[PDB]
């Protein structure tokens, strides 16, 4: 984890999760990265994502605030804790807890700087979701569907 390496113009290439529901087209937490911002050395991140809500592209900015090393919290459709669990170059990937009053949700995101992920990278995310209990079969590709503006 090189903090210096979060900031930036990053895609969702892949979203994971043990509710499925929650990440398909329809669901609150399918979001299409923009970009995220440290605010002074990350002790707060600002998420800037499109939530494709009402067939309307809806450009959306959330603030998640440092909680304990990489891990922050975040309110959105419900209690969040967002962990940073790994970070390259070209690859960021997110591991996230949502509580939505009735259920929790664990689910990983797969960002990337470009549209894909090479097979070392795709191996490295199925690691990644397999460590935490995330299923790989519950996989979704989101840039085949972002269809919001760049």
């Amino acid at each position: 984890i090189d903090p210096s390496k979060i900031p930036g113009e990053w895609r969702i290439i892949y979203a994971a999760a043990d509710n499925k529901d929650k990440i398909v087209e329809g669901g609150p937490l399918r979001n299409y990265y923009r970009r995220i911002e440290c605010i002074n050395d990350c002790e707060s991140l600002s998420i800037t994502f499109y939530l494709k809500d009402q067939g309307t592209c809806l450009l959306l900015t959330e603030v998640a605030k440092r909680q304990e090393g990489y891990v922050y919290v975040l309110e959105f459709y419900g209690t969040n804790t967002l962990e940073v669990i790994h970070v390259s170059e070209n690859m960021l990937v997110t591991y996230v807890e949502n509580y939505d009053g009735e259920r929790i949700t664990k689910m990983t995101e797969g960002l990337a700087k470009g549209t894909s992920f090479t097979p070392e990278e795709l191996e490295k995310y199925q690691q990644l979701n397999s460590e935490r209990g995330v299923p790989n079969e519950n996989i979704e590709n989101l840039i085949k569907t972002d269809n919001c503006p760049p």
